[PDB]
């Protein structure tokens, strides 16, 4: 169901025969970059984000997007989270932090077409939703060859919520 540990550093989603793909990771001890979709410099054009591992009290800033004057580029947090940058479309640069509770926790990567990919995330508590659901939040991207993961990761191509909380 769910597989890995995997140490590579480029994940292949073209041949990839399925709806949904899930991407986790052992909760880490320090904030530390996870996976990253866009081009090897910041460029305004072409849509890109980049997910992070927030310790409890530390302040996540974005590699991707350290020479920027937006100031969603850094953010504190209070607990244990995933935070992702991004921009897309009219978005310049946004965040979105979420908590991470779970001792294992990731992203779900929707194939919704061949042209383009949702990414999907979620609060991992076992008390922040009645009905637990990995399309929370959701934003759509443009879908790509290839994506870039920087830390040691497992894949499920099936819901893995019940083995994860």
């Amino acid at each position: 169901e769910i597989t890995g540990p995997y140490t590579n550093t480029i994940i292949k989603l073209s041949d990839l025969s399925g709806s949904n793909v899930w991407v986790l990771y052992q909760k880490p001890t320090s904030t530390v970059k996870l996976l990253k979709n866009g081009p090897e410099s910041y460029s305004w054009n072409l849509a890109a984000f980049e997910l992070w591992y927030g310790k409890a009290n530390t302040t996540v800033t974005s590699d991707y997007y350290s020479g920027m004057t937006n100031s969603e580029k850094s953010v504190e947090v209070d607990h244990d989270s995933l935070v992702l940058f991004w921009n897309e479309g009219s978005t310049a640069l946004s965040n979105k932090v979420i908590n991470f509770s779970w001792n294992v926790g990731g992203v779900l990567i929707k194939l919704t077409s061949n042209t383009r990919i949702d990414v999907c995330m979620a609060d991992m508590d076992n008390f922040t939703s009645d009905s637990f659901n990995w399309e929370e939040w959701t934003h759509n991207f443009p879908r790509s060859e290839s994506m870039n993961i920087y830390t040691d990761y497992y894949l499920a191509s099936v819901d893995p919520y019940s083995q994860i909380r």
